[PDB]
């Protein structure tokens, strides 16, 4: 074999069998994705070599028949802590990895919520890459992380696939790796009996960048005003709820702060509410995006996601990105739906390639028979940037 | 003896680790013996030191092997001190170190930003009561990105290329970690006043927002400190140079603000000790007499103001006197005197022979590096205590 | 207690290591206590077990986690046994294991060819008197390449996918390693007779070429064995199934040739014990009485013929009786009787209560897996001894 | 930078600073060598990725001003345990790595002769590559390796750069890695007070393959007859001497057994003696090779090497390969000499490229000013194969 994923297997081997299995169920797909997004051969090697060295050991054991890990991830259908996404727009497609870095004691008494692995991987990325910044990670780990006794209590109140506090994504963009993290607010909520809204914004308002950026303060103030009468005021875990805080692991003054809502109910009137922030936003751009999202929902179990991204130095809220949950829906149907949507958008080249490229991404499964390979679809509209489509795959479900 | 047994049972992953052991483990075991730790605790702490501390210490600086990272914790550049905390009843052993990352002091890690947290992570899975939330809070507020670390290394001596240090109290039968964060790099690189960036980091703590007594304590301390430390960006000691916390539940953790200064005379002892005349009670004045006597009987001076959630009132600080450059035999004789003055006759009688036995490779009458620091304190609750910091490597080479 | 102290001081790198400790360390500490090892040696051996053995043991097989490699050393597939060597004066503790490589039992390492030597390498830098030359000699003569290992796995049960095993004697205050190499895989894959490949490997040893007495001993043994083991390639027990050496200076090392057989009756005990009537002295006959009595009082049977450089004459072998399937309480009562017969009254009186205390989680009256083997020997020099092999995991779950 | 050596630095980083330094002083050169030998981009990645993972940690500390390792190698001028060679013939050029795998206690009381590192690396290569075989390694480690007390004595009788028992080469051929090892006989000789000839052949005659291969026995018998009256009969370490035994780490029945002589004296009458084995070989091929070697020596401190390679199933001895030592001779001169020799051989393409490619291999040093970059030149003639030129470089001396 002389494709990059094969050459790297040959050159590098595996320290253990779980890493081997992770490679044999993910790396071909990942190489295919990078080829399909028009990454040069040299970036295909860069990213696959990076994946081998940094990501495979972070993925822990490979859950399979007869071997049941101590730690079960909610990132995927089979309990594997891995997802692969593509972000599609007019001009280009970029690849992103999503995971949870599993510590060697994760899911046991010494580490019940897998509290250490993601920071360890980030520290290793910090000596690898000059632009990686840990300050926001550490701030939120301080504010929503829990001690061992509190993690043990959280595990009594959570199903096994939700024994987590954090997760990591890595954008493979511009020849670089750009890490981002998401912290769950649910375990602190449950353990402290504090409303999720309160502990989320209490955490955000202690950021150093919040204390010296009036615009971010103003934008956050606008978001709280929208969310306060929509999310619970009490301590309950009920929808819509503020379930994740996201940061970029870069200079705090440039990092996007994200507040992620989780909810089960969605219709056209809820879309509009979320997208326009209950009529706060009315410009042409906003309204053009709304139409797009509506059209997507017509064309097409996990909660929906609504993610409000805010950047220091911007006072006004933008529309959120909306996450459609696709678990349990047929992957052939979804592919047909995505083609239709791409036609609607005028992205005729994406439309013509989507199906073929999908089958080629997952050559060991019949896509037309699966319902768990497409797991999420995010849709976004931007200023100074256009419309975007994020497609999240359960790469392992696409391989076994 | 336990240090020898563990060496036989465990060996060493590499030669630097072996040299570290050979230059410190015998001394540690002696200290632990002298302090009346049981044999099972001597094993406990020495096994712990082997597995967790040895790899954290980096290379062992020695003739012909100049490491990339040089520590200001000792005279030879070694990132280790062993200290004792003495009161009348008992003596407690403590380790002070800098956990050295494998790229420390090179362009990928100019200020050794990662090794202490790595060590602390291993402790959090070892020990049930270790809590990293205050670490992570202050690492967020005074940590720097790579480019900023690189700038700071151009404006600071080799021995000050650090942001954090770790201490481990070998108390009761537990390991109790604490950490200090240095404010200087961030202040240098941001050209922010140390006073402002210190108190900003603290005012953003979760516990500060939760606890009215802590807030009251800190406003008295800012009042006291504001006029005495610089208002602009410079490094003009006296200055707020470190922030210390305990790696415990944030609500129990002491918060420590350390001033560094190069001037101490009777006027300034009085001023630091009493918070400018704020504290006038007999307990305070008894501690002041102590400190005055100590200074009569005998690196910047240190003043450490410590506060706890729950308590609105400030207490006298701990004062640190550097001992570098002063004969170690004179120091011992002076401490015997001072111990006699306190009425700690048993500590007076054993101090000098037990010291010689800690450092059998050296002549304490001819050395000037072995006692590096002395800290002195008085609390209403616990009473008087004295902290003696040894350059264990200098006491073994 | 030392096993608890070391757990507190060291923790665990991973959960499998923790489960190994939790299922074996308490028992080990008990054995070491019962054998009158000092506390400092209990620490020595337990610290060693933590650092060197735990990572060598691989995953801990348990419900829902089926490892890729399954060991024939115990009933649950765990690659560990603890054994005692009892004589009248004293009792010695020994560990038996298979060091599991991280790809063991998969296509990149089908017969676990590498983990034991890796462990042995770590011991050679730990311990001054460890010598790997006989290891390397027999690993050269009976080891296999990847493709051959893969063929052997198609012709052998899961529990026999191994070429080597390691034992560690906790003797005096030292760790003394020995290893056994299995001849079956090479014989299966090469379709060579076990007898020929066994004696070929041995005749190529450096020490064999150097030492005329060893050569004399071995020709008597080949004479004895040639007619009793197969001449063609088959696996027809009785067969020369293992070669054992000590990891010491080749000139001191015992060379052991182990027969495995499924038939033992009074005729065959006599034949194996006396080397077909070759050994007729009173010492031999006294040992035979012992073995006959043992077998009256109470997996293949084992016969281990041991030879030393320097000695021309063969000695009676050690005979191994498997105990799998027999009540552990009956076994204890039978051993008490047999100990009384030997006049080891002190061992008779304490054997059963000390056993229950080794394995407090089990009822020995209801178990059949805990005693796995019994070995018995008699030497002119050292006298009678008995080796009892426990499935420590089975005694703890 | 988008060359493979740069991309891999970017993707992989370094676990420690010595590995970083090894990379910054070797990897560019190694990439250049692979490019120059017409290795595809995919093999350039395969080998550089292999080098990063397996070789960099094996190389120990990077000896440099202010940092003096405990273990000093004789493989190179600066004490670095690394060499890079090219084997040149009519049709092709292949790259080879030579090293000593340094253990973490090498050169101290627990490991005075660096006795463990090379086997550890080989075991890791054995799970990486299906064709790697450890049986011959283990045989010779058994026969010429020493216990710790014996290694400590050896170190009292050897200069610091000769505190070794073994070294490893890795041929980067046909898209694979083919390991070979060389065991020194000197430490066992010194410690046991045994003649080097005796302990060399005693070791060889105990090989399992020797016991079942009459041809190898016959060929060895012919070599002993040649060497017996030429090398010492006593225990002295004097020339010519049998100083290394070499094996290939492959199926024993296919591995070439090598006996390496070290000597300081060489002239045309000694060349002929070694090459023809004192007149044992007289065929046309032999005599044509002799002429080549003579011509090379005319065109042009370490000992010369003479390496007799024997394969199971061949009864007759072939001519040895002859190693010319080049340390201390000007590297510009050597380059001019090699061009002349290549012209003589009719290898006009090699002749025209040699100088330019050399400067391009070592872009941070002026080659015309150095005398330690070319360290050895081996010359060989074969049956079923032709003439060969092996050029060994002190890559670190070419970089600092
Ligand atoms: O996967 C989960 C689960 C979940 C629910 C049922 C399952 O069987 C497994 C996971 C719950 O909350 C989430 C919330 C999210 O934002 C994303 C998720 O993937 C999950
Ligand atoms: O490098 C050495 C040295 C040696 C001699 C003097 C030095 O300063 C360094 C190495 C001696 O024997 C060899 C013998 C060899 O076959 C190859 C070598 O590279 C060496
Ligand atoms: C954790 C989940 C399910 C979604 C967040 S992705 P995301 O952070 O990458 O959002 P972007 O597409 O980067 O804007
Ligand atoms: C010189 C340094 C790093 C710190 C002084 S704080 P300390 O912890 O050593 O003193 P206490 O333990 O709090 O008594
Ligand atoms: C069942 C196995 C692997 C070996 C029997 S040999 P042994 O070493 O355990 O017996 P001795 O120690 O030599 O008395
Ligand atoms: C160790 C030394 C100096 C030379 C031997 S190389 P070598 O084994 O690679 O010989 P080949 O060119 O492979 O035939």
């Amino acid at each position: 074999g002389s494709r990059p994923w094969q050459i790297l297997s040959q050159a590098l081997g595996f320290p253990n069998y779980d890493q081997e299995l992770w490679w044999q169920n993910t790396a071909e797909t990942l190489n295919r994705v990078l080829e399909q997004c028009d990454y040069s051969v040299h970036l295909q090697y860069k990213y696959l070599a990076f994946y081998h060295k940094y990501i495979l050991p972070s993925l822990g054991p490979f859950r399979r028949p007869g071997v049941e890990p101590e730690y079960i991830s909610g990132l995927s259908h089979g309990g594997h802590p891995l997802e692969i996404s593509v972000k599609i727009d007019k001009s280009k497609t970029i690849c992103r990895l999503g995971l949870q870095a599993i510590g060697p004691l994760a899911g046991t008494a010494r580490d019940p919520l897998n509290s250490f692995g993601d920071r360890e991987l980030l520290k290793n990325l910090a000596t690898l890459l000059p632009h990686v910044d840990l300050r926001l990670f550490d701030h939120f780990n301080a504010q929503v992380g829990l001690d061992r006794a509190q993690c043990a209590v959280a595990t009594t109140k959570l199903i096994k696939e939700s024994h987590n506090i954090v997760c990591t994504s890595l954008d493979l963009k511009d020849g670089e790796v750009i890490p981002k993290v998401y912290f769950s607010t649910i375990p602190k909520g449950l353990v402290t009996e504090t409303p999720l809204f309160d502990l989320t914004f209490a955490a955000i308002e202690q950021m150093e960048v919040y204390h010296k950026d009036a615009p971010l303060r103003t934008a956050l103030s606008s978001l709280k005003d929208f969310l306060r009468p929509r999310v619970p005021t009490d301590a309950s875990i009920t929808p819509p709820l503020t379930g994740l805080i996201g940061v970029d692991c870069i200079d705090p003054m440039l990092s996007r702060l994200k507040v992620y809502l989780a909810t089960f109910r969605m219709d056209l009137s809820l879309i509009r509410d979320y997208w326009t922030l209950g009529g706060l936003l009315t410009d042409a751009g906003t309204m053009k995006g709304l139409e797009m999202v509506e059209t997507l929902a017509k064309t097409l179990r996990l909660p929906f996601g609504i993610n409000y991204a805010m950047k220091p130095g911007t006072a006004e809220l933008a529309p959120p990105q909306i996450y459609f949950p696709l678990l349990g829906i047929n992957d052939g149907f979804i592919a047909d739906a995505l083609v239709e949507f791409f036609q609607y958008m005028g992205w005729e080249d994406q439309a013509n390639r989507y199906k073929d490229e999908l089958k080629a991404k997952f050559p060991n499964v019949d896509i037309s028979q699966t319902k768990n390979v497409h797991r999420w679809l995010g849709v976004a509209y931007s200023e100074t940037k256009g419309p975007s489509m994020n497609i999240y795959y359960d790469v392992v479900a696409g391989n076994v």
